This record gives structure tokens, C-alpha cells and sequence, in this order.
RNA sequence: GGCAUCGUGCCUCGCAUUGCACUCCGCGGGGCGAUAAGUCCUGAAAAGGGAUGUC
């Protein structure tokens, strides 16, 4: 869909603890660019999914194209662009 | 430290969940101030932290 600073990742293994997931996502995705923040909740609506906020869209695009489907804690990651700017990014625009 | 109450969030099990958030709580059982986390609180920010009542 329309390119965004923030990639939306779901199909994540819901048994990973909040901290380990967040840092794993940071460790993996920081090759593709500078990460402003990563947002992870284990709530019913928000489990199995994460927002990764890149500083540059080029990183997000390259991240999404390159990591798509990657086996991650025994599930393949599904990556889409976020439907919407993260507050941290829009608060700048 | 103990009682009792409330804010905040974390871990864990069963069942359920593929879910687009930053305005944030699946139901049920268990364990929690703890250099964790926090959406709550202090502070102008860096940062720091449960609070109230009670013996
Ligand atoms: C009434 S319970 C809170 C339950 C929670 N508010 C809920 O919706 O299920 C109070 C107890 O939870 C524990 N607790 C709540 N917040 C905590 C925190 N941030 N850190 C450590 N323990 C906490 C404490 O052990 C306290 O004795």
C-alpha cells in the first residue's frame, strides 16, 4: 500500500515476552536504517503485531521488501506499511 | 514491614484471538514494586517513582 515511515508487522509468535520481542525487532531491523521507536503490546487487540518506526521511508521500504516472510520465532513475518503515520512522525510534519 | 483500598503496568497457564496502534485492559486461574514495564505519579527538562489510609 502507500509507503510510510512505519512498517506494521503481524503474524508474530505471541509467546515472546514484550521486552524480548521489542529488542529482537530492534536488533534485526536496525540494519535497514535508524529506528525511532518500536511499539509492542500483548493485549488481545495488539498481540502478535508490532509497529517499527523508521527515521527514513527508504529504510522502511527496503526493510519491508527484504524481511518479508522471514522465519522469526518459528513464524514467517508478514510486513505491510502502516495505514497511518505514527504520532512521533506526524508531530514533526 | 502489616492490614485495607485505588492508579500504573509485567510474567505465567487453559481456552479464545491474524488483530492498524500511539485515545492502549479478551475471559478464567496463578504470581507481582521489581535496576522490568508503565498509558499512572514527581519534575521545566535531562531523569526519577507506586499512592492513600491505617498499626
Ligand atoms: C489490585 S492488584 C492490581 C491488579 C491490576 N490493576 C488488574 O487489573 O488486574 C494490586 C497488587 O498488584 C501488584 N501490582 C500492581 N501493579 C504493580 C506494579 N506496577 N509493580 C509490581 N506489582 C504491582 C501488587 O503486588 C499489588 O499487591
Amino acid at each position: 500500500t502507500r509507503p510510510n515511515h512505519t512498517i506494521y508487522i503481524n503474524n508474530l509468535n505471541e509467546k515472546i515476552k514484550k521486552d524480548e520481542l521489542k529488542k529482537s525487532l530492534h536488533a534485526i531491523f536496525s540494519r535497514f536504517g535508524q529506528i525511532l521507536d518500536i511499539l509492542v503490546k500483548r493485549s488481545l487487540k495488539m498481540r502478535g503485531q508490532a509497529f517499527v518506526i523508521f527515521k527514513e521511508v527508504s529504510s522502511a521500504t527496503n526493510a519491508l521488501r527484504s524481511m518479508q516472510g522471514f522465519p522469526f520465532y518459528d513464524k514467517p513475518m508478514r510486513i505491510q506499511y502502516a495505514k497511518t503515520d505514527s504520532d512521533i512522525i506526524a508531530k514533526m510534519a
